[PDB]
RNA sequence: AUGAGGAUUACCCAUG
RNA sequence: AUGAGGAUUACCCAUG
RNA sequence: UGAGGAUUACCCAU
RNA sequence: UGAGGAUUACCCAU
């Protein structure tokens, strides 16, 4: 009926879960932010355009913040100490079938499944070796 | 330890699984590849470097073949019609701790969890609506 | 095999052991980094090149940080109060055989063995006397 | 006491042990030399000075010679076919306590411990891989 | 698990065998040298890059030395009287299957098998006639 | 003698063997070719000349067809997609004796022996790792 | 449009 | 990227 | 090469 | 400071 729904971005098992929701769709860019202060919210944006005459390009961005409380001018303001930025671009030929695309997805899911090299490395501040 | 081992990229539950294994490590850029012709194989590469003075940045690339009507081992042109290209860039501030990084991974896992918008959109040649 | 693996930089028995692992190997420069916040991690880089026509030259570099917590404006970040920098360059003629190198290595080990001058001096904020 | 004494630069058990002893200490530069013909002896020099207002800097230097006999015009002299030159500079902030230095030292010892990368690499005319 | 292992380059049946080992991997160039003095060692290097948009090019080099003992300045130095250089470049289309590549290998093995024209000629300082 | 005879280039053990035979000798450049259309045949050429004043240099070229999905006798374009090109250049100093040359051959044989890195890498569309 | 190019991340740089 | 082009072999030359 | 320097693969002198 | 150099307490670049 619509795919633009809220969804859980960080799953910690019922408690402390980071759920993100639709917040804007201006300029063809779907946005989702966490239920926080715009200054310290999690943000996910997605957009797709037909770049070439034969390709479609999905552009996804995610912002993970480190929440904090800065004291500017002697006043307490909610803020982000720093943000982590994920930026992925997916280019899919138009000849790709639905089944075809499903692979692209599954592949991406596998690439980050627990215990596999890449996420392992990332979660330990190291490279692959 | 050592994290540069083979893993399951596409999980179809036992049968039909696509395993990708290490194939190159020139320039600290790890490369995994499926057991197909380079022309039509699943490719995964990853590397890390300190982009600026405040950040480290993981660069991950994934190549996924179009399989529908594919001709195993054949020569199919144009190349741009039979391959999808994924390109992730993960920027993480030097202040991020191991825990911090685990969260960032979870966020990515969730972004792509089966059933959520982004992946289900890609999986249907759709955008957001 | 590979000699680009993790190893123990600091041996505290089996407790405070400081382990450094591969980071990246771009531009012929191997880099090892300890775990957790890059901001306050140990670093070890190594590289080898043919300096003259008769010599090869190793260039090792080690960084030992002083872990501390920077608090500014009520925002705390894990940082390094300061860092100690080791920088050694080793020149070895091409006429050196494996046997010769072993020797050179043993010399380096001796130079720093517990109880000897240079090491016991450095260890006490002292010089020679 | 004094830490300007003789020590073992190369430990061959109790046989080929290379012992280096005090030579002179002029201009704040300690020098150790092995016995016999200077022309083909081991050399070790060390010195410490206040580089900046916050740092002190050690400068160690080691010379490993390749003993050979030069015969020219029927006249033989004990000389060094060639020499291997080690040159290390260590910078330590003045805020470092004895405890801190011990650490820095242990790091150096580890860096060169048998079996680890850098040492085992140098020992085989090899680099990293 | 890894293909970068030591291997026997010249097989003389257990005795006098010339075995070569990994020695460096800087700049994406795998290197192997014999257990000799860098000045008179056997050397093998390999590297592969994706030259065209549709080709992959393996570049292999081998150095066979004639060991000797030169007397420079009246001193004995280990050295090579001369070196023999092998340089091969292999270009393989990306459409090449694994089975496809296997042929390329077998072909190369056959090309040099004992008793066949080419190696026969080489081993006798003559051309083909 | 006479060494310009047919030989087995690809040995599949009796059946499936690929024999290549002499087909041209213009300009002292010997050419062997398989029994296929020039378009999809195994080709081998070899020649020797004195490159410089100190060296002789064998130039060997090998062309190997892609067979997977090949259509026997058909016209398949583009040519660059169905063929692999090997190009060896062996430089040998004039001082090399027959024995010396035999060794050089052995070195080449070993470089490509079944099971060693280089050949097993090529055989798997892999590089070194 | 490409970039193991960058960020103060729906923007800036370089390139062909 | 090609060269029965070169070497003091991870470099130089010529060419299109 | 520098018992020149640091916010360390980078800056200052021959 | 220099993954600039050596005949190493000294030479070449910012």
């Amino acid at each position: 009926a619509s795919n633009f729904t809220q969804f859980v971005l960080v799953d910690n098992g019922g408690t402390g879960d980071v759920t993100v929701a639709p917040s804007n769709f201006a300029n063809g860019v779907a946005e989702w932010i966490s239920s926080n202060s715009r200054s310290q919210a999690y943000k996910v944006t997605c957009s797709v355009r037909q770049s070439s005459a034969q390709n479609r390009k999905y552009t996804i961005k995610v912002e993970v913040p480190k929440v904090a409380t800065q004291t500017v001018g002697g006043v307490e303001l909610p803020v982000a100490a720093w943000r982590s930025y994920l930026s992925m671009k997916l280019t899919i030929p138009i000849f790709a079938t639905n089944s075809d695309c499903e692979l692209i997805v599954k592949a991406m899911q596998g690439l980050l499944k627990d215990g596999n090299p890449i996420p392992s490395a990332i979660a330990a501040n190291s490279g692959i070796y």
